């Protein structure tokens, strides 16, 4: 029993983290085979953060301008190139700790683990969701750029996020490992800001199922609703619409608990219209939306 | 910016996890140098869980009754002994991945990271506090026994918890790595249950400071209180008393924010008597008590 925000074990990613320095800027890089991946804004000086032309900035660089350090061993850079908003630094040594890996872009509402790093040294690991507005609510200080987000399946690491910047509201923006930003954000200085966000409905329903599996039942009721009537309520409370595919994805949890999805939707409707009346669910006084149905199944396998 | 429940990177502990089987019972062990540590209840059969005599059960065992597997390599057991509620299985190979380590017993109100494991394979990592009643609110299924809790300081792992059992309320109980239980719990079948718990006041104040550092200020006020008047309120709301040592420990966070500790105590008094009036702090609608002052400083270093 119990239900925690749980990250994947981070050792396979720890063995990939390095430090990259260009000029006076230090951030992290990801070393896989003989390539180190990092944010291209490592090459930007304070004097040209408004409208950097990265193609020009990079043409003016040589391999020796990039200092890469893996633990206390310097890696020699033997090529450099840009891939969208990431740099690829070819080094003369393949990482002996390279795990099986993939580069996968995730969807809003999906979750992943972040290994926060500074100076190429891992500091902490935590779980995050990609919000509907393509930001993440992370925990990142100066120096954390190049830290990555990932999921692990069997022994394969699927990297899905590299950190680039913090927006004015304190949420975070970055790219996939092909260097393409999540959301309408750019690696230059603007007034860019997080757009309106919404709550991830299917995840809230998954977490209510987690709660039932863990013995929290007070929010259940004898009612059911139709999908259309539920989505009218969802729209009123800034929740994403629930689709039949979402209902299908919740099938296993519904079977395990014996509570039909539209029955649980009636509970969620009542929680949105009435609140919790001083009670808690899985130790929270808010409806939690950063657990996917797969996260719940993985963690609450057989109660 | 941002504030997350963050665990320590788990790779140094991943390299220590093994599987231990005795009879039909499989759980996890911790392999350090040439010793594997695991819960002694691995030797208990279903027929003697009410009043096992572990001294007798172990005298009837031989080394070959213990099957230890590290990845897909079997380790040969060459000695066995009991240390309080842990078994020590001497094996014929020193773990080449042994980190620098210590065995440290923690205090209630202290936090640590748990590497949940099954069949000697790490599954997830999360942060936990030792409650005042010496339970932990973990996430553990069948097979998780022998999973450990730890903190990391520089490159030294301080192991502080090994998992043994779940209580009837769904919270968890275990030992330090010397095999001594946290709290009034035993590794035999009884009606034992978690005793009354309380909220960790100094941790709530630390988290309010984290919130201020992260831009949540709505709960601040112009008032201050005395320590005695605050502790009268604490007692009414089942909070631990706040000591002058706690005030001293909060010194750095108070200096960084410019908010005196007894000024923040006045805010906490108002939150306990009035509630939050529909607002949130660091994404929570409850007062959070599983971050220590050190956790806050480590994560919110320089905003
Ligand atoms: C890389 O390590 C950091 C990570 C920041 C630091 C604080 N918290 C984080 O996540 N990235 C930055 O500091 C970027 C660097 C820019 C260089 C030029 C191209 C764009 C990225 N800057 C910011 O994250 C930043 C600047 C800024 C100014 C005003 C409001 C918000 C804001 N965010
Ligand atoms: C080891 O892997 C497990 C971990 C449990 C499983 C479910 N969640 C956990 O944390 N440990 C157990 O199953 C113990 C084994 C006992 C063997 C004999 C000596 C004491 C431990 N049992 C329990 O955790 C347990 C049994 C039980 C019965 C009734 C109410 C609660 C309860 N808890």
């Amino acid at each position: 029993s119990g239900f925690r925000k749980m990250a994947f074990p981070s050792g396979k990613v720890e063995g990939c983290m390095v430090q990259v320095t260009c000029g006076t800027t230090t951030l992290n890089g990801l070393w896989l085979d003989d390539v180190v991946y990092c944010p291209r804004h490592v090459i930007c000086t304070s004097e040209d953060m408004l409208n950097p032309n990265y193609e020009d900035l990079l043409i003016r660089k040589s391999n020796h301008n990039f200092l890469v350090q893996a633990g206390n061993v310097q890696l020699r850079v033997i090529g450099h190139s840009m891939q969208n908003c990431v740099l690829k630094l070819k080094v003369d040594t393949a990482n002996p700790k390279t795990p099986k890996y993939k580069f996968v872009r995730i969807q809003p509402g999906q979750t992943f683990s972040v290994l926060a790093c500074y100076n190429g040294s891992p500091s902490g690991v935590y779980q995050c969701a990609m919000r509907p507005n393509f930001t993440i609510k992370g925990s990142f200080l100066n120096g954390s750029c190049g830290s990555v987000g990932f999921n692990i399946d069997y022994d394969c690491v699927s990297f899905c996020y590299m950190h680039h910047m913090e927006l004015p509201t304190g949420v975070h923006a970055g790219t996939d490992l092909e260097g393409n930003f999540y959301g309408p954000f750019v690696d230059r200085q603007t007034a860019q800001a997080a757009g309106t966000d919404t709550t991830i409905t299917v995840n809230v329903l998954a977490w209510l199922y987690a709660a039932v599996i863990n013995g929290d039942r007070w929010f259940l009721n004898r009612f059911t609703t139709t999908l259309n009537d539920f989505n009218l309520v969802a729209m009123k409370y800034n929740y994403e619409p629930l689709t039949q595919d979402h209902v299908d994805i919740l099938g296993p949890l519904s079977a395990q608990t014996g509570i039909a999805v539209l029955d649980m939707c009636a509970s969620l409707k009542e929680l949105l219209q009435n609140g919790m009346n001083g009670r808690t669910i899985l130790g929270s006084a808010l409806l939690e939306d950063e657990f996917t149905p797969f996260d719940v199944v993985r963690q609450c396998s057989g109660v």
